[PDB]
């Protein structure tokens, strides 16, 4: 079982699933081997009804698609569609929040409100929306309207790109035609240009992909911005992670998917339904997180994280998960079938994301509290059904310090330098106590023993004094292995980094260091890392492609992760991916993505499946940037 | 060679390509056999980096995707993405025209203008835009703004759906949640819901596909509307088709792709460059059409059609094609490589559709005449290079009567009944002289001997007194085989249909019948068939699903054709497809699309690869509708 997951709680549940005859994602993967080599290399096209077409990576025919599409066209078109799909997810999330904010301030959804007025005003200023003598509700209406306007063409480009990157970066991108005109406009143009008999030049196709990836960035940044307005900007919080956060004697409710519009309300209503739960024989409702919506409520409310990504089924296998409340994205549809075995009530809530066999309870923002109560009463009923049934919750959890929004990191640093908060961080980059910054992002992937790449790479980087930040299920991996517990600083961190984390933590009152890794939130909250890195660039007067900052999507899975990796490259970062994207069937495309793009954006992909080697390559990238700034390394 | 194409001109050029060692689409198809059975059946998924996943149609594992995606989820998700891709193409075309109209009336593109003021006013009225006391330029600005507004969410749904179908049809669709909210909004929502871990219910997914197909319909209708405003509504015209329209002693220029914004200007500028051409030793510039942009200039200007779809390379093989001027969609990228062999100058013009090895000449609507002259001078130079080179133009052409816009059909009918023009058509449906109506649409496909299904089905239907209309490369097939020459009425048509075509043609002055098949235009001009059928529905006071009207995408290829077939079903038509879409790997999805959808929209797919059987099934569908109206059959 350690060949499947490096998480001991997951291993324990894999043994339980095995002896109970419950098929898991790992079993489904085994049943898929050997996987198709055409698909693995990207040398397959189904873009018209003359297909399917394939190209042998090596040897004899077929060498070309039926319409004449070359390997580099086919590979580039497939990649572009994955970027567009990712952009569609993050920006769909953002759109949902924009409509929620609009309804809130129009009096149509009283369960929602402006919680972070300071954030609202800062965003308005950034967008050029007047605030002086205006009512907050009117400012918010204008911010929501601006968010929606960025989905289509208008007299300005996408402001959630052009107003969040430094002017010099916008200039580089504009010179290459990479600034998106509208989010949904770019998604549609990708689908058009990649359809049969359209774009058939690899460089042209890939430039289109870079532009669409910036539409994805805009959607991420918009989603973080609007969620902070509505639900509060995260600040440091302490909680726990892993399956041991479930409680046999409570009604255990997982929030799973992505959007806090749903989960945030589940959290607050669950508190109000405590004596209902107790009337049912439970101690209360224990809300726990899975995937990014779990990260959202962890960051804002300290809701403990149950599990993440590939291991999500394992929460159900305990026998203790009374409900799994879903919105969209990254939910294995197997959960609907496993629920039949485990007793769990799986509940979908969004019209565009249903799962055959799950109960659907429409969630309307206009009726959010009532809908939440209906959902939570299903969960209480489920608890009652498992009275007297044995459960097997692994007694395995870690302590997690999280909540490191960009605002929170600046505020923490400000305790060392009140009027120049980024300077103490830069000072320690310059003196070598901080070698550079690495963002871990993205998924787990069944092909990689769960968490092995994240923890292997992070350990090497921490020992080398890298400041490590994380989001999504990368943060999930790290938190479940103790990388968010300050008690582990002495073991994990180099002496430089330890000194810095200790100095900040002591100056912020909590008699000890910051944690080894800073949790910056959900996958849309990769945008927070952009805000931090853009602020450093502006403070230093250099573009992002000069900074000693890298990213690693160490165990990537979703199309969303492909989009994020691509915008990380587009904004100027060396960006590791630890699984193979379907590009190796075309050397010219691989060379563009890993080498020639450096001449366009300054960023580049590092494709490396061996995590020790990946760590070495990431350190080399950081140190090259250090040398370019005239720094020792 | 007759096993490849039933077109004798194509056969002749296949012999020339063979003896010259020039690889064709048919050769590339042969080199692809046997094709992947997983892709053919739709049982393959590459929506995340855990894939590729496949499902055996029958037998043992794999039985399910790695995430738990079932065969019916996988099939439905793939189909939905193809619909979204098609919608992205037609609506991208429409968007381009909307921006062109806006520039024209704002004084930014003087090469363009309002040519059809009557059409402009009719569209404005339909959309609810005031015209009384308004300047045409202001009305046009408002129409262009409305077109652009339909791409995104707003306070109304997509007006290029809701204002073009009868209220009772809008009501049916709205009750099922099928009216699109915005064109690009729907495309993006499809990409989201079909990404990993989102929608996983076949019926839900397919309803999403139906709604996205209506976004495609909107794009088609918008494209026809705007092109008519800018370039004129078609009226009956006489021209010729097939490779014999090329002229060895002229500069032969093919317009290929889709958008008249390009081709229309090539036509008018080519006339002005006649003595330049003659100075070069040519008789003039001979503009000829390929694919839909060829159909656009055929319909409006009588520009002869060279060839279509699968056989497009054959125009180059003659040795006489001096230039091929491209915008986007349905262009085999092989043309860039074949041009090296044949001498032809292949020229791309749009930023999102380039082909490695082709010359790119940006075309800006603001500079259209100058850009056109630059392009045409490349073509004249190419002519000069082939002085003294033998060419082989098959001496094979047909006469084509075309230009049957809906307005043109109504006007023709009005010669028999001035104030109730649809009544003579309905009278002859009722008395059985016209059994029903069949629309042929869509592509050729290399899997089917070229044109075999279109001509086989059309011959059977015509003998059975069906009024046959055609668009796109279905019209192309029919015209190249003589179905648009009135001289062939006695041979092809049943006595009822012959009597009707004769009575209309005689009443319209041209001493003989209308042609056997009415050419209604390009693929976006499938929207014209909708306008005709909606007008018949309104005149009879019934919905479209009661009318004896069917469609046949007899040799479908592009994602666009999938989208069109799907909206034909959604608006209420029995819709034949003569190639296998990738759905047969899921019986539940197949049953929805071919049977249960009848209970939702009244329409349904008829999947039938044998064209004699397809004809029988289409006649049975027509006659079932006749019986439902209380008519003899
Ligand atoms: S677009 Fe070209 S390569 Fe793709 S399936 Fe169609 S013929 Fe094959
Ligand atoms: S979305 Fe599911 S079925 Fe598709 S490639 Fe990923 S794991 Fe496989
Ligand atoms: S041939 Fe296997 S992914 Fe298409
Ligand atoms: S296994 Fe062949 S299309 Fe994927
Ligand atoms: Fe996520
Ligand atoms: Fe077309």
């Amino acid at each position: 079982q350690n060949l499947k997951s490096t998480d001991r709680a997951v291993q324990q549940m894999l043994d339980k699933a095995k002896r109970e005859g419950i098929q898991t994602v790992w079993d489904r993967y085994e049943a898929m081997k050997p996987q198709c080599g055409f698909g693995e290399t990207g040398l397959c096209c189904r873009h018209c009804l003359q297909g399917p077409c394939r190209i042998n990576p090596f040897g004899d025919e077929p060498k070309v698609g039926i319409c004449g599409a070359t390997a580099e066209v086919i590979v580039a078109r497939g990649l572009d569609r994955s970027i567009a799909a990712g952009a569609a997810g993050h920006s769909g999330h953002a759109k949902h929040l924009a409509h929620t904010l609009k309804k809130a301030v129009q009096g149509k959804a009283a369960s929602y409100m402006i919680k972070d007025r300071t954030k609202l005003h800062s965003i308005a200023k950034r967008l050029g929306i007047p605030t002086e003598g205006q009512k907050d509700e009117d400012i918010a209406l204008e911010v929501a309207k601006a968010a929606l306007a960025d989905f289509h063409e208008k007299d300005t480009p996408v402001l959630w790109v052009t107003t969040v990157l430094p002017p010099s970066r916008v200039k580089v991108l504009s010179a290459h035609g990479l600034i998106p005109a509208g989010i949904d406009h770019e998604i549609a143009e990708i689908m058009h240009r990649t359809s049969m008999g359209c774009d058939a030049d690899a460089q042209n196709l890939l430039l289109g992909g870079l532009r669409c990836s910036l539409a994805d960035l805009a959607g991420c940044y918009m989603g973080t911005d609007l969620a902070d307005i509505l639900f509060g900007t995260p600040a440091p919080v302490v909680t726990e992670s892993n399956l041991g956060v479930l409680k046999a004697d409570a009604v255990n409710v997982a929030v799973h998917g992505h959007n806090p519009v749903l989960s945030d309300i589940i959290v607050s209503v669950s508190k109000e339904m405590e004596n209902e739960a107790r009337a049912a024989g439970a101690t209360g409702i224990n809300v726990v997180g899975i995937c990014c919506t779990g990260n959202e409520v962890l960051m804002r409310h300290g809701i403990p994280a149950c599990t993440h990504s590939v291991s999500q089924e394992m929460a159900m296998i305990t026998g203790a998960l009374d409900a799994m409340i879903l919105d969209y994205q990254c939910i294995q549809p197997s959960v609907a079938t496993i629920a039949e075995c485990t007793g769990t009530t799986v509940i979908t809530t969004m019209e565009m994301s249903k799962i055959t066999g799950a109960t659907h309870v429409n969630f309307a923002e206009e009726a959010a509290v009532e809908n939440a109560k209906q959902i939570l009463r299903l969960a209480i009923d489920t608890f009652k059904r498992r009275k007297g049934k044995p459960v097997e919750i692994p007694n395995i959890k870690t302590k997690v310090v999280a909540g490191f929004s960009t605002e929170a990191i600046i505020n923490a640093l400000s305790k060392l330098n009140a009027n120049d908060p980024l300077k103490p961080l830069i000072d320690n980059v310059v003196n070598g106590n901080i070698r550079g910054v690495c963002l871990f992002a993205g998924c787990n992937n069944v092909k990689v023993p769960q968490d092995q790449n994240f923890t292997t790479i992070a350990r090497k980087l921490l020992k080398q004094n890298v400041l490590v930040v994380a989001t999504g299920c990368g943060a999930g991996a790290l938190m479940r292995h103790g990388f968010m517990d300050p008690a582990n600083v002495d073991e994990l961190c180099g002496d430089g980094l330890k000194a810095v984390l200790t100095a900040i933590g002591e100056a912020n009152g909590l008699g000890g260091p910051l944690p080894p890794v800073l949790h910056m939130g959900s996958c849309v909250d990769n945008s927070r890392a952009v805000a931090l890195v853009a602020a450093l660039a502006n403070r230093l007067g250099v573009d992002l492609d000069r900074l000693p900052v890298v990213a690693s999507a160490a165990e990537a899975m979703h199309e969303k992760a492909v989009a994020i990796g691509t915008w990380a490259v587009t904004i100027g970062l060396p960006t590791h991916i630890g699984v193979l994207p379907p590009i190796t069937g075309s050397l010219p495309v691989t060379q563009i993505l890993t080498s020639s793009v450096k001449d366009i954006t300054g960023g580049y992909f590092i494709v490396e499946l061996d995590p020790e080697t990946a760590a070495d390559k990431l350190l080399a990238a950081i140190n090259e940037r250090r040398a370019g700034l005239g720094l020792p390394w």
